[PDB]
DNA sequence: ATTTATGACGT
DNA sequence: ACGTCATA
């Protein structure tokens, strides 16, 4: 009677490096070659964004200065964001995710997680494809990428190792050795294999890819073979892969809860939780963390994949660190046009394409000296797509958190958010 | 001065 | 409504 979260198959795609690609599918003379992409060059070279997996091996990464990569790889070529109105413009990436989530659709149920990674319910695509092959085994053949976390067990070469694995886990499969689940993902990695190489073939960018029963496994299998590979973490797969996890690589554990769990029961492993009872995991994080860890550490998570391939929120933002934080009304006011204007231009994108209309404006912005993300957040009504309107509205919204034609204290942020859709 | 985005939850 | 958290 013990559930055993084996109901659903649920991918994980993530673009490798994706704005890198983009910017590599542009220039040919970026492709195989250690790059990152930049943004705003002028302060220490600019802020690394993205980074070539031929990069990362020199200890690139992201959230690093330019100049300071350079040091690490001299010869690291970069391109840089588009600067539109004094800020970073995301446009070409946006636009880069769209072609991409579209060839995803085809073959399956998809939510958009983020810019560059997206879940897929196979579970219905799956069930088709069992009845269209039925007692057929399935070639190793059709699986050219595919990982198989745990196996083999029991060549010094990684593509050796890697076909071993896979043979163990078909052997086992044709044998009846293996349960139904178990067919169930593999069935699952090949249409992502599928779907996969139809992504690549029309747009030219390459993914990695987690399959398993859920989306925190899904995630959890995508990193473990990466880049332009794809990882199969079985059901049975989870107690030795739990067993030396880190906490915090499971999703939603890499913050404060992730460290809570940690100090407060004197563990550092996720398998490590199955020796709690539910009550005790509820008793010192709650209701709800304590029964989603309880079934998490045993390889059982029921958050769906929402069907949903576009974002729910269409916002733009700009800090303004140390000397250039804004300290005058007319600056303050200067700023909020631009990024009204930038927020009015895919708005009126947005609705053409999706047919929908955005109700609801939200305004943040950030003070000198706060060390959390947002000081405030306001809201207002939004009914016009007029940049003007707008900017003037979130002037009228945050003009009281002024002390006093001067700004003070000074602003490190703003955020302009459109939010609350509506059928058009 | 590690951005500029995102989605979710608590109250 | 507003603040906080988590992710890349």
């Amino acid at each position: 009677h013990m559930a055993t979260g084996q109901d659903r198959v649920v991918a994980l795609v993530d673009m490798d490096c994706f704005f890198v690609q983009v910017e590599q599918r542009q220039n040919p003379h970026l492709r195989n070659k250690p790059c990152a992409v930049v943004q705003y060059k002028s302060w220490k070279g600019g802020g690394i964004i993205a980074v070539s997996y031929e990069a990362r091996a020199f200890g690139v990464t992201r959230s690093m200065w330019a100049d300071d990569a350079k040091k690490l790889c001299p010869d690291l070529l970069l391109a840089q964001v588009r600067e539109s109105r004094g800020k970073a413009n995301l446009t070409k990436y946006r636009e880069a995710s769209v072609e991409v989530m579209e060839i995803m659709s085809r073959f399956a149920v998809i939510e958009r997680a983020s810019i560059d990674e997206a879940y897929v319910d196979l579970t219905s695509a799956v069930q088709e494809r069992l009845q269209k092959l039925q007692g057929q085994p399935i070639s190793a053949d059709l699986l050219p990428s595919t990982y198989i976390e745990g196996l083999p067990q029991g060549t010094v070469q990684k593509e050796g190792m890697r076909k071993q694995g896979l043979f163990q886990w078909l052997d086992s499969l044709q044998i009846d050795n293996l349960t139904s689940p178990d067919l169930q993902l593999t069935v699952g990695a090949v249409i992502v294999e599928e779907m996969r190489a139809a992504i690549e073939r029309e747009t030219g960018f390459q993914c990695s890819a987690g399959i398993s029963h859920n989306k925190v496994l899904a995630k959890l299998a995508c990193g473990l073979n990466k880049p332009n590979r794809q990882t199969l973490v079985s059901h049975g797969s989870v107690p030795q892969l739990f067993s030396q996890m880190p906490i915090r690589k499971i999703r939603s554990l890499g913050g404060k809860l992730g460290a809570s769990v940690i100090e407060i029961l004197g563990i550092e492993y996720m398998g490590e939780l199955t020796q709690f009872t539910e009550s005790q995991l509820q008793s010192h994080f709650g209701e709800k963390n304590g029964s989603w860890l309880y079934a998490m550490c045993r390889g059982i998570e029921h958050d769906p994949v929402k069907p949903r391939q576009l974002p729910k929120t269409i916002g733009c933002s700009k800090n303004f660190p140390g000397k250039t934080a804004l300290a005058t009304r007319e600056q303050v006011q200067w700023w909020l046009l631009q990024l009204a204007q930038e927020l009015e231009e895919r708005l009126t994108k947005d609705r053409n394409d999706n047919d929908r209309v955005a109700t609801q404006l939200v305004v943040s912005i950030r003070v000198q000296g706060d060390k959390r993300l947002s000081s405030l957040r306001r809201c207002c009504a939004l009914t016009r797509y007029d940049a003007h309107k707008m900017s003037h509205d979130a002037f009228t919204v945050i003009k009281n958190c002024n002390t006093s034609t001067e700004w003070s204290p000074p602003l490190t942020m703003l955020f302009l958010c459109a939010t609350k859709f509506s059928a058009s």
